[PDB]
């Protein structure tokens, strides 16, 4: 009945793809129509801005857009792993890296759902869910990115209350956060500081919290991404998110879903990319003919097809695992690394397909070159992918 | 239940990969004892002579590893295409590239059970699933093999029989064959060459049919490939296999499961040379500790291990789409160039992973290293695959 | 006597390679100041303006570093080609690309001193090696890059005077210039474009003459470039630069120098990144230690400077031949070529090696990634150049 | 007044490339003469028994192509890098493997001559020079070869007399040479092999010193590669080549010519498959045209070319280099890395641009294929290559 994106008219078809039912090609359908004409059309102006308006977050969170895979009892959506994939994938289609959604909806929400108490859900979840209240995760500092361990931010007991201090950089949704989640060391007597970390909901409006001007990066111009700056901020009990010490172990939980979103995110902006170059081509008249029809662009193109369909179906196969919860840490891992690379070199021969018109900023493939380019990095970079893939085969 | 490949202990694990069975478990310990006891211990032997006994055969073909995937009615052992890739994936993990049983019941017996009369098939497949009647499939000419446009070989009739001239290269299984599959031109004034080919078997034993000596190749030398010359062979009208001028339909028909045969071969080929060297460097003291206790050793198995898998995913999505009878041309050249190009790439770093011990004729992943060399190139070069995969993308 | 790159202790070392004399390093050394002090403390600006100051070109003038290489008596600076290839170079070793000093010095005032009159020598040099008028040159157009027969620019003669009109892209200097080199069709019943094109000045002031806003890049944030429009300008007799219909004959001697210069540039721009990069990874600590003590990052660093090293050897002999005059096309299409693709492969390592610091604008790197994106695509793209490679070899 | 390759009208031409003389282009005819009759018409041959004859040896030697670059009041013939660099580089043009002049001649003459005393050289070197005693050098062991701290062969000092026990594997000329420097640990009280090493002349014919059977090796079948056994050999004193524990300093100062070598023998391969290719598909016939008409083919071509060039200027600029002997270590190991990679990567796209025919060991660039995957493995594996040119990148 449905056919893999090889045999599809184009990789971004709905219908296709086996792990995905009617249902999903319908909400499909809906979330690509929002991003259409809700996204696209302002992103022109967030870019410029630096960061994406509320009413874009509220109006996603309306459609239902936001939580999708967060159990509706607890007050998400309730639907499954692939609606939530449907959220991200569409969103790559668009080629609009402003909103973050999926950090919020794929991160943030699930360590609070998955951790946090029942006051906590209750108080962040519907507002995260409607988009009121838009949520990031501060992890990495100015010293400290891939090694976690190495974390100074501090948060030291003061009776019933935590007295955190310390900055964190590269956070997303940084500006426009209400709700940060913040990884701090709580007992310097550890052994080792994978036993003194906790887990910590800041809220946007407490004393002491600083939120750092917007970064000028390379690419992600619509994304506000901020440096975090705590100064002695009194937190309530309430404030803490799960056990005390036991913030690496809620970490290490949630990684595998971090690193497939990253992954399917990865190719389904080369399945963009791909379909945008292969029509730009196909259009572009040369030598009195189309530059596609020129035999080497013909091969690049198979070659580029090649590849994105067969990195796919392992991306798809890591979907599935994931839903039946049975994704592990390696697994993700691989996906994670080898999707992002593909991303890197499909942008990079697809922008050399454009010629000039590839290099300025009003042709989509200029932006999905420069978004490409931090995958391989955050989100665990893939030499530590490659560290931990290394760990079964070796160890 | 069933682990996919990243997470088994090893990439050849019995019981692993969501597309089998418990049955077809059962049978994959049966054939890789085979290969264990009755190919393994007299391959040496096989690659001095440049080909393998006719003893192995029929013990194949009474223990059932030939002809599965084909009908029970018509003379085959039955079963599913699972297991019929069983056998072909056994025999690369094994390391034996002699035994030329793949062609033999992927391709030859298939194209008489799916095109073939019942007199033919009541002739051949009985004997040819009993291993008594070797087969082998001709197409390949001195002039050209990727200009199918450009074949010589011609039959003319006369009277009720046809007369047929003129001789191919590179026939796998060409010495021991018994009964071998002819493409030939039957219609020089058709418009198109393409409508004017003919397929014929011709028999080991006919007046006219000439066996050229063994060719000495780089790899594969246990495999008896060799040149065959047609000297006028009066064919009886029974020589005719299908419709005449119909043979290049049949041969598109067939080609998609050529193309998905030798993709899973390259990547089986790939996760046997994977262990066969992960085993090695845990093995190869070096520093006071073992070559995989370095870094970048590391890193270079995660990387091989992640592209395995990865292609593993997408030939085994291939294999269940084949079974369902739903796999295209153009996907079936998708998998057949990427694996056949990973094979290869696998091959050169296990090699270098092995030092000098890896240019020895004595270690596996020598013989590996030369036989990878030639599946880039039959079945279809994957300059071919390219441009086939390309046909949908620009037309 | 001089030590070559890969002996020196970093690649950008004052005082090494056999091309250059003791006089050539003090030259050297005062162009590295001159960046230093003049260009590096206001790049910034100009990044944000979008274009660099007219003041910087008149102290680059000043300081006789614009028209190196240009005959003294002909109102140039005068030197040879090694020390014009200098000022090429340390621009790049200061990873600020936003002045076009080489278009304007290596381009359009060879141009004008080759294939002028003494009219237009005595006219423009003067003022161009003292950076008042800033040269460009437009060939480019919307319609087609590398199809030349693709030329809808044209200049029907009026009596002694010319009717320029069309429309030219991606012309850098196009917001600065006060002349610019047009290519247009005169004779268009010519057989070939080589009997049909010719060179114009086109001043800036003309009416007719309309220069469009700057273009949005991913990169080059500091290089104005615009697009032309030519609405029926009037030139005089002196307006057209050589022999009529003369134009691509200019064009082919003037191209290899201008291979050459992207080329130097490309591998001086990789030598940057890579110096930078090393002094990164030894300043910092991870899990213990700094990152250039971990193996993997060491043996990238060791492919990187090979493949600097290597190229260097390559663009240096090349650098040589065009002193001595005897850089052919193909020759200088290789270096172009090879160079250019380096350096966004190194720029890809070197930014991975820089973490998320390396997708932030404060870092170097990050500009010098999306800087290097450009030089495979102008001046030819590599297509164009591989095309041009291949000529000699089959035809 | 000379072309670049990138310029001629094929890579392999005589009378181009800025380092070399008309003299030396005279030598390089001549040379390249006497593969083509010599060797050429035999090496099938040879390859079938595993092994050259002495009389191509002998004829190399008559007519001066072993000890090139070797003075000759020592018993060589002189002449200086650049001479001996086009011997290396025409029997790469040919396409043959088997003879192993390269070793004997660019190695361990280059030992005895640099290292060994007068007394030696009288003794060895004209006899090497004629072809009449091959030469061989031995030091990778079974269980060590990357790791030098591994090596197990030693000598023990008795009286004046050395006790050699120990073996090693994968040598070169294993089966016909007649002399083999052997590199044993004289000192294991020392700190580090690197002060407790020296080398040893081992001669065909010492009483306890075993040759084993030819290995069997997916390519350069021609060349007898054999693994060496010592049994308590008793060496006489002056079997020591240099001083007793400089081992390490000598086998240190020859490494850079080594890696040059296998370097230059590297990137000429590549030049004669590209060509031979070029070949090839220019008289290909497809679609009733050549396979040098595809747009694909063209641009591969142009891929190939350039790389190969890109790769040549480095390695001749090494020449002049060590002709000067102001080559490093770490220069030298850049491009045996560099060219041995790009040898096998032209190796790989030369097979596929000739099908089926490439798989074929009756075609050139099936033996090109398999004679190359052999170089990024020794004379030092690439990944140690890239380790000793990461030491002045990191450390200091
Ligand atoms: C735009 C953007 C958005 C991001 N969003 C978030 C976010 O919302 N929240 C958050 O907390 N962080 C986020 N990050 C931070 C990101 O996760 C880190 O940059 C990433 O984890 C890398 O850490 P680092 O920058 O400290 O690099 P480092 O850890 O310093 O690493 C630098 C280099 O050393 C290499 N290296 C280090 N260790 C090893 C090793 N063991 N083996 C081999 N190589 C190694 C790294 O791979 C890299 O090549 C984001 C970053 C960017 C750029
Ligand atoms: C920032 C920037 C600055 C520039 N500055 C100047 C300048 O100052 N003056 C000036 O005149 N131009 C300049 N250019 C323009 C530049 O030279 C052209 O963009 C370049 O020549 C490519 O042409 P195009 O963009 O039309 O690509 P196209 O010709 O459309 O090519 C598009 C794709 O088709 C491929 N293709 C086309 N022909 C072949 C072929 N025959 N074989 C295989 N593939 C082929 C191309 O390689 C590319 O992959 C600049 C460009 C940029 C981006
Ligand atoms: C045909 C042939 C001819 C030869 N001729 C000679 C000869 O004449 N005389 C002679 O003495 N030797 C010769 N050799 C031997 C050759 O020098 C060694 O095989 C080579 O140095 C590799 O050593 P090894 O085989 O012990 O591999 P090992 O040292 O075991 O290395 C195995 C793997 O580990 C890797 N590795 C080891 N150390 C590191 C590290 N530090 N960091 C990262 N990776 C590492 C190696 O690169 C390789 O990938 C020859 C070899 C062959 C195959
Ligand atoms: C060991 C071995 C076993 C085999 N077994 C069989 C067998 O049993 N029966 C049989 O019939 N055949 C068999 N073959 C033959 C094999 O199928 C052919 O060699 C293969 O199809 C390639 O054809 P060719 O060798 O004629 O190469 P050619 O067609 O000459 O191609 C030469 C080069 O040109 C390239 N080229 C051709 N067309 C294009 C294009 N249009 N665009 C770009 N590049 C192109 C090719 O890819 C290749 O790079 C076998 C071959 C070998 C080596
Ligand atoms: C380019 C838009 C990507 C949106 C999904 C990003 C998911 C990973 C976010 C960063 C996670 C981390 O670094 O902790
Ligand atoms: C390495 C053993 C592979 C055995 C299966 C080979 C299948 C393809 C055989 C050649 C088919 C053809 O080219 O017509
Ligand atoms: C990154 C700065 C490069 C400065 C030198 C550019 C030289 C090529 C300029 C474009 C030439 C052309 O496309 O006609
Ligand atoms: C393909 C023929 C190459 C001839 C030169 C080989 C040079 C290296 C020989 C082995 C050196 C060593 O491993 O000690």
């Amino acid at each position: 009945e449905r056919l893999e994106t090889p045999s599809a008219k184009k990789l971004t078809d709905i219908g296709i793809r086996r792990i995905f039912s009617p249902e999903h090609d319908i909400f499909r359908k809906s979330v690509r129509k929002f991003f259409q004409e809700e996204v696209i059309p302002h992103h022109s102006e967030w870019e410029k801005a630096g960061e994406v308006s509320r009413e874009v977050w509220e109006k996603a969170g309306k459609q239902g857009l936001l939580g999708v895979n967060i159990a509706e009892h607890l007050g998400g959506i309730g639907g499954d792993l692939y609606s939530a994939a449907i959220v991200w994938e569409e969103q790559a289609y668009s080629n609009c890296s402003g909103p973050g959604f999926s950090i919020h909806s794929g991160i943030v929400m699930s360590y609070i759902t998955n951790h946090g108490s029942e006051e906590q859900i209750k108080h962040f979840i519907p507002q995260m869910t409607a988009g009121k209240c838009i949520g990031a995760i501060a992890m990495t500092e100015p010293g400290a990115g891939s090694d976690l361990q190495g974390i100074k931010t501090n948060a030291k007991k003061d009776g019933s209350d935590w007295i955190l201090n310390g900055s964190k950089v590269f956070i997303s949704n940084g500006s426009l956060s209400d709700v940060v989640i913040v990884v701090a060391v709580t007992n310097h007597e550890a052994p080792s500081p994978a036993h003194g970390i906790s887990l910590f909901l800041v809220e946007n409006g407490m004393k002491g919290f600083i939120k750092g001007r917007k970064l000028h990066k390379m690419g992600l111009k619509a994304q506000d991404t901020a440096e975090l700056f705590f100064e002695d901020i009194r937190l309530p009990a309430s404030a803490l998110l799960g056990e005390e010490n036991k913030g690496f172990y809620y970490i290490m939980k949630e990684l595998p879903q971090q690193r497939l979103l990253i992954a399917d995110v990865a190719i389904s902006a080369s399945e963009f990319m791909f379909e945008e170059t292969r029509n730009y081509v196909k259009q572009r008249k040369a030598f009195g003919k189309t530059v596609a029809h020129l035999q080497t662009v013909q091969h690049k193109l198979a070659e580029l097809k090649t590849h994105i369909c067969v990195t796919r179906a392992f991306v798809d196969n890591c979907l599935q695992l994931h839903e039946a919860k049975r994704l592990d840490s390696a697994t993700a891992c691989m996906a994670k690394y080898w999707a992002s690379e593909l991303q890197n070199s499909v942008a990079y021969d697809c922008v050399q397909l454009h010629g000039g018109w590839g290099y300025m900023w009003e042709y989509p493939i200029a932006k999905a070159y420069v978004d490409a380019r931090v995958q391989p990095i955050y989100g665990g970079t893939n030499e530590i992918m490659k560290e931990l893939i290394a760990r079964e085969i070796v160890f």
